[PDB]
């Protein structure tokens, strides 16, 4: 009853995210206890003959006992898509939202995966309680709703893992922010903080998504044939403002590609969208409507759109192609990994006579925290060390430069490149060693 237990050593690991935006997936140890925290995939980056990229994972399988939890922050294939190859090697708990929950149960389902898995749905009320730490959750806002940030709880203070966010005020209800209980986290101490770099070089604040939906009828407006959308099957609020803006305009929309139709389906059911009646068309029935009332929203038969784009664009794709005067709506985040095949596919639809609606200051992708976002995390949490994640390095660096201008000591941010590891041992935080990382090359 004297003795309380405190904990004394801390590794953090990032086995992907780290040298790219895709793939995210970091390692928490607090004493014996281990936590994967998001395991996403990437889309092949010239990789010939690959259709996804996840993280070699080898370190947790040899030591994976330790393993108390995969938690997962958001329904991104870039925080979700490895979890299925992670469970075919090790048996640990899957926790989540109730929408990650329900696409990693999809997913599992898609590739005939039979093994018992142990789902565990959280909500921002949720504190899970394990040997030597708790684990609470905390509202973020993402591009999909029913997102979460993780908050593990050590005698040092909390390691606090952020995953996608920004800071919208136009986005509310399954968007809303946890902003009272961040300022909490923040209050109560925060020992280490894992924030998103995707948008760390960008300035200011990302453009809050009303007006990008007034810019995207704007632009819609003067399509005058079809318009095809490309976008992550995750994009829940393109699809949203899509869905609104074709009801305006009376245009039919219609899906293409396995994980679009999927995740949608699962995400109506739930209650997420909102969608006027007699909106939705089979992709099949497209061709029995005037260009001008359709909008193809596609995707990858695995969720990657460009290369479906592409497909479409070259009359490779096997359900529908583009024609002359179609009109291209392409929302998906920049990275060096998509930059060449992006580029390519621009060409190859303007030789294939489409409209390509611009990327400019009118839209662009916005999901992210810019500059300022990125700053008002660290002014709200408070963090003694600071870890910048989810990104290219020159995007790590930005975000630690943000760090540092808030006040973070600058000898306390580390910036970790995959299968570093950073420890702690209630003394000094060092970064002393490696571990075995690497990307598994899927077929």
């Amino acid at each position: 009853s004297l003795i309380k237990k405190k904990n004394k050593d801390i590794r953090i690991i990032p086995l992907g995210g780290v040298g790219e935006i895709a793939k995210n997936m970091y390692i928490v140890e607090v004493d014996d206890e281990m936590f994967m925290l998001d395991a996403g995939l990437m889309f092949p980056e010239e990789m010939l003959g690959v259709d996804i990229v996840i993280p070699d994972i080898q370190y947790v399988i040899e030591n994976k006992e330790r393993l108390k939890g995969i938690f997962l922050t958001h329904g991104h294939e870039h925080a979700i898509g490895a979890v299925s190859y992670v469970l075919e090697q090790i048996d640990a708990p899957v926790y989540g939202s109730k929408l990650t929950i329900a696409l990693v149960k999809e997913a599992m389902k898609a590739r005939n995966i039979k093994k018992k898995v142990r789902y565990y749905t959280v909500n921002h009320d949720s504190i899970m309680r394990f040997k030597n730490v708790n684990v609470s959750f905390f509202n973020t806002t993402a591009s999909i709703p029913d997102s979460l940030g993780v908050c593990i709880h050590t005698s040092y203070g909390s390691i606090v893992y952020t995953g996608e966010f920004k800071f919208d005020q136009s986005l509310h209800g399954h968007y809303a922010p946890d902003l009272k209980r961040m300022a909490e986290i923040g209050d109560e101490g925060v020992f280490a903080l894992i924030s998103d770099s995707t948008e760390a070089e960008k300035p200011g604040y990302n453009t809050p998504e009303n007006i990008i939906e007034h810019h995207m009828y704007d632009a819609f407006a003067k399509v005058k044939g079809r318009l095809i959308v490309s976008c992550y099957a995750s994009n829940f609020v393109r699809i949203q403002q899509v869905l609104n803006i074709a009801s305006q305009l009376n245009r039919k929309v219609s899906f293409l590609g396995r994980s679009l139709e999927s995740s949608f389906n699962i995400a109506r059911k739930m209650g997420y969208f909102d969608i006027p009646k007699d909106l939705l068309i089979p992709i099949n029935e497209v061709e029995n409507y005037p260009k001008n009332e359709v909008i193809i929203i596609a995707t990858g038969m695995q969720g990657e759109p460009v290369e479906a784009l592409s497909q479409m664009a070259r009359k490779k794709h096997k359900i529908m192609n583009i024609e002359e005067g179609d009109s291209i709506f392409l929302a998906i985040t920049a990275s060096a990994n998509m930059e060449v095949i992006i580029a390519d596919t621009l060409n190859e639809l303007v030789r294939a006579g489409a409209h390509i609606i611009p990327n400019n200051k009118k839209i662009h992708a916005s999901s992210h925290g810019c500059m300022e976002e990125l700053k008002m995390m660290l002014n709200i949490m408070k963090p003694e060390y600071f870890v910048p994640v989810q990104g290219e390095f020159k995007m790590q660096i930005a975000h630690a430069k943000l760090a540092a201008e808030t006040g973070v000591a600058p000898e306390k941010i580390f910036l970790v490149e995959k299968g570093d590891v950073i420890s702690y041992n209630g003394k000094d935080m060092i970064l002393n060693e490696k571990v075995q990382s690497g990307n598994i090359l899927i077929d």
